[PDB]
């Protein structure tokens, strides 16, 4: 029907098949929607998450090329705010509480989360070919 | 004008950003194009390129979330023949002499390769953390 705005963030590094599949999750929640991705800055995933192995610049240039991205916001705020939503005229954000408000005022989409051959995975199944 | 389609193939084993702007180049060749992508087959690969860490099934199905793929053929042929070309209304392949014969018919058009963040990039950056 009418077009739906999703908003869907992260760190996004390493960028693989998982990221990808939960990617295509969020842009087919409705039938019509834009999907806007948000990228964590460097220094804020340091401080929060722990490393990042791609600068902010490589992960948004990756995320570029993903079929499903129509927007990103990069960097991206930390905390989703009920300000960020209407600046943006986000409907739903999608995630796979501190989000308990998002659940409250119905924005509360979740995903999946699925197995990628990560880059972890790829180099396990190199080197078991060494023992 | 009308539309182009463009022929792409490859192995795609472990796609990275370099991959993805070399699709990217093939599918921006001309103003209106469709991008076919052919993914060589597990053993095929094997025979004439050496080893290949990710299956046909993992990188068709990598190569699919890509937004400059507009079509796969997994498996794709090895050799690219004339019969190909006319079977599926090819009107460009797109590489980065045994294809002679193709710059001959003007079929040939040049991408670039790019410097992506390969897998093992990403490796040699994490581990140079520790000496």
């Amino acid at each position: 029907s009418k077009n739906v705005v999703i908003y869907a963030d992260g760190v996004y590094d390493m960028l693989h098949l998982g990221h990808m599949k939960q990617l295509e999750q969020a842009k087919k929640l409705f039938e019509n929607t834009t999907l806007i991705v948000g990228v964590t800055s460097d220094n804020e995933t340091k401080l929060f998450k722990g490393q990042v192995v791609q600068t902010l610049e490589e992960r948004t240039e990756t995320l570029k090329h993903i079929r499903w991205v129509d927007e990103i916001i990069s960097p991206c705020p930390w905390v989703v705010t009920p300000e960020f939503l209407e600046k943006y005229k986000i409907d739903y954000v999608a995630h796979d509480d501190i989000y308990a408000w998002l659940k409250r005022a119905g924005k509360f989409k979740a995903t999946q989360r699925t197995e990628g051959v990560s880059t972890t995975d790829l180099i396990v199944r190199i080197l078991k070919n060494y023992e």
